[PDB]
């Protein structure tokens, strides 16, 4: 006991530990398992951060208050951990004689002190089960589900002295209130002010969006992070006062570094730099010596802060002695009355000046969250109302025509950005059926372009591959007893790397109907399970699929076949799989339509744009006849086709004698390159 | 063991998920497993666990680890028409007797545990075969896929067969005035409130209704008719916090207004 | 730390090591996760294509120059090896003898120093968890994805 | 062991009643405590309330120490 063990009593009596609220019923179970005859030690089981350890803590905060049931007061419990345990026993005997050692001190403690055992998956197994028998063994164990089992279930003491306590993720509300109870913590660590706001968004949030770690652990760290991120605000200084001092430095150490001169005042033809330099060693003490005033603020604050602790750590003492007329003197006395001044005085503080910033806030979290997945609310203060509002602008550069199209689209992610939509469905589900040659993946890529900046993201699916059983064992995984249960599937490991973005399918309906159903999963809820073993979130990213259904009838329809008959055929498919909460709880069935002749002249222009692109990489500029722009939207068109061949008559017209004569020599970088239809067709001239 | 047949509109799993929240006060604990995975040979391996020796097999099948970790709980089943008929009779192990071994060496109790699926072979049928088509009936052209697969050991060891039936249009008011709730949240979120005439209501109420397609064009025709335009004046900057909005109806279009 | 560690501080104000460009949002998001007061443990996830611990070695690089915000100026950092601590692994039992003496060490500088790990689905374990866990000793790891994934993801302690 | 843990721990009357006469000591606590000794001491009402809680919870304290 001298070497291996920790109290964990007197680390609750120097107040080291924390408070832990709840859990009563839990308690009350424990204390069951311990003053029993045999079967004397609990197991504690759940997922990590749900608080076993922390239910240990409390605990034994609660014993040396004095709350325990009679009995154990004055019980003590210890830790004992590996490690002190594995020291240098290179030979036979020597661990062994050690742990029998501690047995026997255990046995000359007459089954005073309550043992602990933290991770009882690592841990010998001869030594304790008749120790284990007898009840001497006074131990309480904490792990989780996985590595009880596969630690063992089932060595015969080793599940036979033991007896299983579920702990569960518990409500909002209870966490809640572990915030309540650890905010004067992390006040004490970190110094700033808790807002109400932030701690139950914080946990409504991390609720939402976080899916793998629990509460309380999701809203503890985010917490800490964000009152860190507060503290590295203030420690440094603020952005003008560092970039204004960017040019204070620079100037003062231009004059610095022109102070070394032959004759400095003959050389000081600057003399107005020399002035305005003197201007920034007096606008420099201007905002250092707000600096200086807020550090002044802050800092007494959180000396008041500390020492108002010390004050209440000193009434806690108090209450295990009991001296009560002074107790009432002071937290009834002396102490809310310099605290009450007090908060005047800094809130007197926090209106003096305007670069302080003390609450959390609620939006910061927001910002955080925000920063691991992509949906932040502090675009609104920010510019993104040009770009929100220009959004059909936006795609309206890359894309002609379907103002219906872009519309809708347009009117979904805005309002996934007011936050409208249901938090149990995924954001997006789209379906265009329009006709061929119509820009659907330009739409898409326009999109990804949008967001993400790329084509990058847009996660391309071909949806022909797909014919057979097979098909939803690509994208989704193997089942054991194969390779690919060891590899996973494309989809499910390609959300799980990125959260919240753009999944794209093409040509959807030649594939089973058990992909379809397996969409119907994450249309109508948003999840999928991997032939892993996992649910996976899909609720806000959007799915998007253009496809041919309806296209070998589309190109029929328009004009004269209804869209009720072409929803129809394409509802061959559909109603054949899904149902009314998908159609009707899909997006759209988005109707293309074909173009006409400024469609073609514009597309012609933006998709020279960047032939110029490249050539003007390249050195090479070129003018255009406007007459050479009316023969190629002449040659452009053909309804069968749309906006598609016309890129064959640019590049057969254009760019072959382009090719001839680049390659010739002829044309020299520099002179802008001329074209002219000198021909009947066009030609290329310096 | 209840299987859920008819037509569809109404929310076979929303029904589940009032008994999650019903008795588990969540719909977390309710376990759901989809069938339109499990068509393969090897979807077994999947939820039942691994043979010995080989990949996957110290690690189980999630159904058994799900139930043996808490004993008695409710497990839903999906949309069944897609799967494997060994997990039919992995399934028939699991009505019968209420156990089931896994590859791992052991069994598992099912005998206080409510398996549920929705189903769709009435729906497959049953909105185009809307005339004449009886409980009878639906059990027999249910007992085509069924039948075969399906023994009076699985027919008769299930065990109430509920068909469904469509949807009154005050039903879908009803629908319609819970859905506003969860947006009166969102409103609550951000310091809002709706009002909406009776007669705007109307018109979402003769929007929402199609005989084949039950309620549902109901909350996509509301937020697609009416949220669009309100996020538009929210992200605008134009909608001022601490006010009130009233759905007036400025024409036939529905119109949201502070 | 001594008997096995190396100075990275030590290389970088001799020159050995290479400066970096930009990134600043993500070092500024390190310093953020290293003002926790527990789990306070960062990783760095990407290929090796990405380059960081070139991250990490700049961020020394801006430590050593003041850059870093107030209170780490005391700090400094070293590296681990794996090798010097393990390769005395013939019997079973002599490495933690090892470890747990320099786990004391780290309990002896108390606090002022930063630690970094490399290969950090290669780092025993149970010791680390509860100086991890209580935030006593202040690490930063960095690895590959999919080592993270054949890592294991759901492994419990290592993910929290 | 349940059962000895009701028996050994403090009864639901006692300590029910254990919590309303410890918020009417420490609400006597703020009461005796006079800023005004002619206002803040018109508490008879409080103190006539402490001696009927002192009567009840004394006597199933009393009931409790003999069973
Ligand atoms: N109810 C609670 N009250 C206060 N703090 C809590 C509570 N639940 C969890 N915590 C915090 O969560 C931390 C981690 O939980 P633990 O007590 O270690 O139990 P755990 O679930 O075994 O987590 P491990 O140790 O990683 S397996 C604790 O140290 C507390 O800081
Ligand atoms: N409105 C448009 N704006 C710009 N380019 C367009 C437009 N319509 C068609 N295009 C061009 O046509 C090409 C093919 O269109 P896509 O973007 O592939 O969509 P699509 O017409 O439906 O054909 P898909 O993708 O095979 S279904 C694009 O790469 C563009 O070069
Ligand atoms: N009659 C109804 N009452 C209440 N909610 C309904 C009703 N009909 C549909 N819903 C809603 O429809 C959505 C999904 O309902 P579901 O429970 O999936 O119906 P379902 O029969 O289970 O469909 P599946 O899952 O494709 S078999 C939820 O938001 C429900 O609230
Ligand atoms: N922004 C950068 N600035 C400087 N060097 C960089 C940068 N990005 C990558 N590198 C270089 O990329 C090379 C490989 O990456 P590392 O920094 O070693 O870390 P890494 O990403 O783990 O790759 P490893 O070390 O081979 S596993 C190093 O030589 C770095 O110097």
């Amino acid at each position: 006991l001298k070497k291996y063990t920790i109290d964990l009593t007197e680390r609750a009596e120097q107040g080291k530990l924390d408070p832990v609220i709840g859990r009563d019923e839990e308690i009350r179970r424990t204390i069951q398992v311990l003053q029993r005859r045999t079967k004397n030690n609990p197991v504690l089981i759940g997922e990590p951060g749900v608080g076993k350890t922390a239910i240990v803590e409390g605990l034994a905060q609660r014993i040396i208050n004095g709350e325990v049931p009679e009995g154990l007061k004055g019980r003590r419990v210890l830790a004992l951990d590996m490690g002190a345990l594995v020291a240098g026993a290179k030979y036979r005997g020597e661990f062994e004689e050690r742990l029998k050692g501690v047995l026997n001190d255990l046995a000359k403690q007459e089954g005073n002190v309550i043992l602990f055992i933290d991770a009882l998956h690592t841990m010998a197994g001869n030594m304790l089960k008749p120790a284990l028998a007898r009840g001497e063994l006074h131990c309480v164990g904490a792990t989780t589900l996985d590595e009880y089992r596969q630690y063992i279930e089932k060595d015969a003491a080793l599940e036979r002295r033991f007896q299983k306590v579920f702990v569960a993720e518990p409500s909002v509300e209870d966490t809640i209130a572990i915030l309540r109870g650890l905010k004067e913590r992390y006040e004490l660590h970190h110094h700033v002010q808790i807002t109400d706001p932030a701690i139950v968004a914080a946990a409504t949030l991390s609720h939402r969006y976080i899916a793998d770690r629990q509460l309380p652990d999701k809203a503890i760290d985010l917490i800490d992070e964000a009152a860190s991120s507060i503290r590295m605000q203030i420690d440094s200084k603020p952005e003008e006062l560092d970039r204004l001092d960017r040019r204070i430095i620079q100037l003062k150490l231009e004059q610095q570094a022109l102070m070394k001169e032959s004759d400095e005042a003959s050389k000081k033809r600057l003399d107005m730099l020399n002035e305005e330099l003197s201007d920034k060693e007096r606008q420099y003490s201007e905002l250092e010596e707000e600096w200086k005033a807020e550090k002044a603020s802050l800092s007494g604050t959180q000396t008041i802060k500390a020492e108002l602790e010390q004050a209440k750590i000193a009434i806690e003492q108090a209450r295990r002695v009991g001296d009560l007329a002074r107790m009432s003197e002071l937290q009834y006395g002396k102490i809310p009355e310099l605290e009450k001044q007090l908060e005047a005085a800094t809130q007197l503080e926090g209106k003096t000046m305007r670069l302080l910033r003390n609450k959390v806030t609620d939006a910061e979290i927001a910002e955080v969250l925000a920063r691991w997945t992509g949906i932040p609310v502090s675009r609104m203060m920010e510019s993104e109302r040009e770009k929100l509002l220009r959004m059909e602008q936006e795609l309206h550069h890359r894309v002609i025509g379907q103002n219906e199209a872009v519309d809708a689209v347009s009117n979904a992610i805005r309002r996934s950005r007011a936050g409208l939509a249901d938090p149990n469905r995924p954001i997006g589900s789209f379906l265009f059926l329009g006709p061929t040659g119509v820009g659907k993946t330009e739409l898409c890529k326009a999109l990804a372009n949008f967001m993400f900046d790329s084509d990058e993201a847009m996660v391309r699916i071909d949806m022909s591959e797909f014919m057979e059983k097979h098909s939803v064992s690509r994208l989704v995984g193997a089942p054991p007893g194969y390779v690919g249960y060891e590899e996973g599937g494309y989809l499910t490991e390609a959300v799980r790397r990125r959260p919240y973005s753009v999944i794209l399918l093409d040509a959807v309906e030649k594939a089973h109907p058990d992909v379809f159903n397996i969409l119907l999963q994450v249309l109508d809820d948003g999840r999928l399970t991997d032939g892993q073993g996992r649910t996976v979130d899909f609720r806000n990213t959007v799915v998007i699929m253009t496809s041919n259904l309806g296209v070998r009838e589309t190109e029929r329809k328009s004009i004269g076949l209804i869209h009720q008959d072409n929803s129809t055929d394409a509802m061959e498919e559909i109603k054949k799989i899904f149902r009314p909460e998908f159609i009707n709880r899909i997006d759209e069935v988005v109707v293309f339509h074909p173009l006409g002749e400024q469609h073609i002249a514009s597309i012609a222009q933006i998709q020279l744009k960047r032939l110029y692109k490249r050539l003007e990489e390249r050195g090479y500029e070129i003018h255009i006849s406007d007459e050479a722009l009316k023969l190629l939207s002449e040659n452009g068109y053909d309804p069968v086709y749309g906006a598609r061949p016309l890129k064959r008559a640019i590049q057969q017209q254009i760019e072959n004698p382009l090719a001839q004569q680049i390659l010739s020599g002829e044309l020299v970088p520099g002179k802008v390159i001329r074209l002219e239809v000198n021909e009947d067709r066009i030609v290329a001239v310096q």
